[PDB]
């Protein structure tokens, strides 16, 4: 009876991706992008393959492109099934990461994040896995929809430390959750209403682990198209010495 509904409205945004190696870094180990089903529907995917482990960037760009065959695939996804789909698709890539990564003996223990969001009129639906993250903004307002599944995010979150502390800490890089290290995962799933932010952004901690809420509200609440604030954005990063590759996804929500 839930589906005995009008379908869904076309709803896009206006979404740009950007994407920079860094300074620091061998390789860009971050990937994503902006896909569409066959009734245009949108899906953003953010993926930061982990450092520490063999072939990050071999981690991160499978499960883009695992999300862009399996959407562009899709006709449609209802707004009441976008979490089953996402849940049970990331789910199911991670499981065949998993595999990938045992067989192939380069490739062993190779991992990564995946945050990723799909579009509805009125709401966004996010998945999340890891410690990239998804936020809302507007001129008042920055909120963090995801909750990092870091070490230090379990510090935090237990009391026994305090965010600015997590933010300087030693063991600030280390992940709770990632895909392809176990066969199962339990991603996070997020719905949030948009009626009014201006923004919704994607991100990898490249970006987040040196420059502050604060700055990017403040940045994005000015006046500016969303290649302006982008080109700003990744600049902001690597002016405050960002250490790692910096990739996000924002999307002008009308
Ligand atoms: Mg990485
Ligand atoms: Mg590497
Ligand atoms: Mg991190
Ligand atoms: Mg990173």
């Amino acid at each position: 009876h839930h589906s005995e509904g009008l379908v869904p409205r076309g709803s896009h945004m206006e979404a740009q991706f950007f994407t920079d190696t860094g300074q620091h870094r061998d390789k860009n180990e971050d990937a994503g992008g902006i896909f569409y089903n066959q009734t245009n529907q949108q899906l953003l995917v953010l993926c930061d393959g982990m450092g520490g482990h063999k072939a990050g960037e071999v981690a991160s760009k499978f499960v883009t492109d695992e999300l862009k065959s399996r959407f562009e695939a899709e006709n449609l996804i209802e707004q009441h099934q976008a979490e089953n789909w996402l849940r049970n698709n990331i789910k199911d890539i991670n499981f065949q990461l998993y595999h990938y990564a045992q067989e192939n003996a380069e490739y062993k223990g190779m991992g990564t994040t995946c945050v990723c969001a799909l579009v509805f009129e009125k709401s966004v639906v996010i998945a999340n896995v890891g410690d990239s993250r998804a936020y809302v903004i507007n001129s008042r307002q920055i909120e963090q929809i995801t909750s990092d599944h870091s070490f230090v995010n379990h510090l935090v979150l237990t009391g026994q430390i305090t965010p600015e502390e997590a933010f300087t800490h030693p063991q600030r890089n280390i992940i709770t959750k990632v895909m392809g290290t176990d066969k199962r995962v339990s991603p996070d799933l997020f719905i949030k209403r948009l009626n009014f932010y201006d923004y919704l952004l994607l991100n990898s901690d490249g970006l987040t682990d040196y420059v502050k809420d604060n700055e990017i509200k403040r940045l994005l609440v000015k006046e500016g198209t969303i290649e302006d604030h982008g080109d700003q954005l990744m600049q902001l990063a690597l002016d405050n010495h960002s250490k790692d590759n910096v990739t996000f996804i924002l999307a002008a929500i009308e």
